[PDB]
């Protein structure tokens, strides 16, 4: 279940496909809890392609669900990242996971 809440503006036509390499300045957040993840700090904005399953699952969907200049908000079921297992040390097996995501890419 990806739950899209977007801060509006953009051009809201240009959409991820496959075989396109796109650019997301990404920014996660635990619910009830506090950050675990910045693409913000790196200052590496996380050059990515689609189809590969390199992402999870939540975030891949979701990612196809933008545009160009958009900003929207995810909120990603247990059972589509880590809620079986958790990642080690990161994630708390059954954790729901938010994430403030900006589609700024290419091709």
């Amino acid at each position: 279940g990806v739950e899209i809440e977007t801060i509006s503006p953009g051009d809201g036509r240009t959409f991820p496909k496959k075989g396109q390499t796109c650019v997301v300045h990404y920014t996660g957040m635990l619910q009830n809890g506090k950050k675990f993840d910045s693409s913000r700090d790196r200052n590496k904005p996380f050059k990515f392609r689609i189809g590969k399953q390199e992402v999870i699952k939540g975030f891949e969907e979701g990612a196809a669900q933008m545009s160009l200049g958009q900003r929207a908000k995810l909120t990603c079921t247990p059972d589509v990242a880590y809620g079986a297992t958790g990642h080690p040390g990161v994630i708390p097996p059954n954790a729901t996971l938010i994430f403030d995501v900006e589609l700024l890419n290419l091709e």
